[PDB]
């Protein structure tokens, strides 16, 4: 199925051949009001393809589901040939890596995440810790403001050279139920398990696609979430 002249490459190719099965566990605090979320399903990163549904465990979720997709596996997005030799999250697997993120949440708060990303057996586990401060009571967040809906975006990818990693940032655009768009700026920082090497990239960006829905049979607070995720911004030609 896979062939790559670069063995660095072909071992994260050969992790996340076929359909892999995912894990997501999520602690979270905001504004005084915890929770947790647990999530099951799979990724396809020939393809780029995520499809995932989350449960919030401790009742209804104190915060919109929206805020919290960026948080809750960027190994499997889908690069081109031409580009696997850029791809961090792939060749940081089995061991994994630790994704850390401040997302500001302009004129509100701002949410501190910190996640291990690896493989425990055969499935792939994203386990998060998430703090939430300075959000307004009656803010777009808090007072539940979001349209249950997602946008498509642009996540750029810089080296970290000192860091044995990758440092990103980027926008996301919530929807608000009145028309106008809540912005989050997301500072995010990714650096290795293990001790061993991995691929730096070059400057690049991901282009992502996300739909949410419900499970109809569903009572639980929940979120369905089908996501495509592509590498992109090196030419071949």
């Amino acid at each position: 199925h896979h062939h790559h002249t670069d063995p660095m490459v072909s071992k994260g190719e050969e992790l996340f051949t076929g359909v892999v099965p995912i894990l997501v566990e999520l602690d979270g605090d905001v504004n005084g009001h915890k929770f947790s979320v647990s999530g099951e399903g799979e990724g396809d990163a020939t393809y780029g393809k995520l499809t995932l549904k989350f449960i919030c465990t401790t009742g209804k979720l104190p915060v919109p589901w929206p805020t919290l997709v960026t948080t809750l596996v960027l190994c499997f997005s889908r690069y081109p040939d031409h580009m696997k030799q850029h791809d961090f999250f792939k060749s940081a697997m089995p061991e994994g890596y630790v994704q850390e993120r401040t997302i500001f949440f302009k004129d509100d708060g701002n949410y501190k995440t910190r996640a291990e990303v690896k493989f425990e057996g055969d499935t792939l586990v994203n386990r998060i810790e998430l703090k939430g401060i300075d959000f307004k009571e009656d803010g777009n967040i808090l007072g539940h403001k979001l349209e249950y809906n997602y946008n498509s975006h642009n996540v750029y990818i810089m080296a970290d050279k000192q860091k044995n990693g990758i440092k990103s940032n980027f926008k996301i655009r919530h929807n608000i139920e009145d028309g106008s768009v809540q912005l989050a700026d997301h500072y995010q920082q990714n650096t290795p398990i293990g001790d061993g090497p991995v691929l730096l990239p070059d400057n690049h960006y991901l282009s992502t696609q996300s739909k949410l829905s419900k499970d109809p049979n569903e009572k639980r607070d929940h979120m369905v979430l089908l996501e495509f995720v592509t590498a992109a911004g090196i030419t071949l030609g």
